């Protein structure tokens, strides 16, 4: 069952990987 128990981590992941470069543009000091 709930099959996004598990993408929930992977997203996880990526999304803790995109936003370390996300953060740094949108940064906007």
């Amino acid at each position: 069952k709930h099959l996004l128990q598990t993408v929930l981590h992977i997203i996880q992941v990526v999304i803790s990987y995109f936003l370390m470069l996300i953060f740094m543009t949108y940064n906007k000091k």
